[PDB]
Order: structure tokens, then sequence, then C-alpha cells
């Protein structure tokens, strides 16, 4: 039996997007907390954005990975659909950045560490990120990672071999070159973004900077980015293997033989992946 909005007492909105506001929620037979993402079927149907209603709800209903905000259950009524989704109670990675500045290498090593585990299960089900930045890493109340927002996400086709998906979507700062020239996504422009991030950790700013959209587009094609002084050099070797216009040359790629090759870059010498979930990250600065 599916849920109800009488199942809980909602309480404080925790964030709100173009379409949907997300509220904590504890339900009433149990007292487990969720975070409720609530959107107005009337508003998305004149809209236009059932169809990433859906595919959020379809992509995230494959996903069972400890870095992942977890779908628990859906419901509907009358006016509204519903997400039952895993509260991350510390929120957003970027709002970390801003605050500290700037990652020790530690702090970047961790939380990329843990990015790159989480993306080599995403591409290992054939699923394609799309939007990967920091306002879409949020923290579990033990400061773990758990990406969210899946409905710019693609799940690609293994009938068919599916590699590049059409549908123009992301956030201009991380937007990888073969979406802006070529018109196609594919999981190595997840590992672009990853570059972005990396960057973004040490340095403060992601590297494609600029006051518009059209300013960053044209400084992503030409590859136009550089290093500030004192940028870790085992990370910013790893940023500029990642960090590659021509995407079968990205480490980490399929191309590029996967994660094994990614997992043994040097940045990662001191880390243990199998049970990345189970450490206690190190304090933030
Ligand atoms: N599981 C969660 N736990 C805690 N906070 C969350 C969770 N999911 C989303 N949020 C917060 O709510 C905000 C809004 O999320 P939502 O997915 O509704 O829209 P959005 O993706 O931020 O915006 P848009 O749809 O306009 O791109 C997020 O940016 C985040 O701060
Ligand atoms: O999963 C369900 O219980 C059913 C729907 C209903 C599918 C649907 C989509 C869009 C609209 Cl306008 C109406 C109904 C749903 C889909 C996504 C998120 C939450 C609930």
């Amino acid at each position: 039996r599916k849920k109800r909005p009488e199942d809980f007492k909602f309480g404080k909105i925790l964030g709100e997007g173009s379409f949907s506001t997300v509220v904590l929620a504890r339900e009433l037979a149990t007292s487990r907390e969720y975070a409720i993402k609530i959107l107005e079927k009337r508003h998305i149907i004149k809209e236009n954005k059932v169809p990433y209603v859906t595919r959020e709800r379809d992509v995230m209903s494959r996903l069972d990975h400890p870095f992942f905000v977890k779908l628990y259950f859906t419901f509907q009524d009358d006016e509204k659909l519903y997400f039952g989704l895993s509260y991350a109670k510390n929120g957003e990675l970027l709002k970390y950045i801003r605050k500290i500045g700037s990652f020790d290498e530690t702090c970047t090593r961790f939380y990329t560490a843990e990015i790159v585990s989480a993306l080599e299960y995403l591409h290992g089900k054939g699923i394609i990120h799309r939007d990967l930045k920091p306002e879409n890493i949020l923290l579990n109340e033990d400061m773990h990672i758990q990406i969210t927002d899946f409905g710019t996400a693609k799940v690609l086709s293994p009938e068919s071999k599916q590699a590049r998906a059409n549908s123009f979507v992301g956030t201009a700062q991380y937007v990888s070159p073969e979406l802006l020239t070529e018109k196609s996504a594919c999981k190595s422009s997840d590992l672009w973004a990853l570059g972005c991030i990396i960057y973004q950790l040490v340095a403060g700013l992601p590297p494609f900077r600029a006051g518009n959209e059209g300013l960053i587009f044209a400084k992503i094609i030409k590859l136009e980015y550089d290093f500030p002084e004192k940028f870790f050099p085992k990370a910013r070797d790893l940023v500029e293997k990642l960090l590659v216009l021509d995407a079968t040359k990205r480490l980490g790629c399929e191309e590029m033989e996967g994660y094994g090759p990614l997992k043994a870059h040097p940045f990662f010498e001191s880390v243990t992946w199998e049970n990345l979930h189970q450490q206690t990250p190190p304090k933030l600065t």
C-alpha cells in the first residue's frame, strides 16, 4: 500500500527547486525522518516538466549504493507528487567550499575518492549523471556524500550498446565540450565534471568561470583555464588527465580501460577503496 500525505508530519523546507520543494518529514508510524520532494501536478504539466519527474523516479529506482540519495517510496494525491528520499542532514557540498574556501589535500582526496567510487557504480549500471556539481553532492550526518538530482540523468540502453545521449542538460560551468560541440553526452562527460569539481575543491572556484554561460562555453571548448599557485601537484596531474577535450582520452573512461586506472592514480595512493563509506571522513579544512 502506497504511503499518503497523512502518514507524515511535515516540518521545515530543506530547499526549493524551479518546480519542486523538499520538506523534512517524520513518518508517524515509525518516527523515521525523510526528505520529501513535492511537485504540483498542474504546474509540471503546464511547464512540460513531466518527463523530468518520471526520469528522476526511474533512474533513482535503479540505484542502491551508499553514496547516493535513496528513493524509498513515491506516492501522489489529487494535486501533488511525492518522492520519499533519504535526508542528507548536512546539505550541499558547495556551501562547505564557500565557507572554508579551499579543501586541504586529505579532504580533497577523501571526497574525490567517494565521488569516484559513486561514479564507478553509476557507470557500471550504464547511467550518466550529466549534472555532477557540488550543489548536487549532498552530505549526510556522518559527512559522507549523497549524490542527488537524477531528473537530468540518462540510462543508456545495454541492448543497443548506447554510448551517447542527446538531451541538452546540465550546468554551464560543468558541461563537457562534447555536449557543446557534438551535441551529445557520454559517461566520460561525468569525468569532465569530476575534473572541474576536484579543481574547485582545491582552487575554490571551478576552472571555467565567467559572468555568463556563453563566455563559459567559449572557454570550455578551447580548454581555457589555468591552475593557481600551490595547487597540489598530484591533484593537478589528475585534473589534467580529466579535463581533456577528447572524451575518449579521459582517465576513467571506457576507452582508457575504466575505473581501475583512475583509482590507481598516485593522488589516491593512500585510499582504501573497499570501505570508504564506513571510514570516518577527515574533518574539514
Ligand atoms: N535528500 C535530501 N536531503 C536534504 N536536502 C535535500 C535533499 N534533496 C534535495 N535537497 C535540498 O533541496 C534543494 C532543492 O532540491 P530539488 O531537487 O527540489 O531542486 P534543485 O535540483 O535544487 O533545483 P532545480 O530543479 O531548479 O535544478 C537542493 O538543492 C538541496 O539543497
Ligand atoms: O510513483 C508513483 O506512485 C506514481 C507517480 C505518478 C506518475 C505521474 C507523473 C506525472 C503526473 Cl502529472 C501524474 C502522475 C509518481 C511519479 C513520480 C514521482 C512521484 C509519483
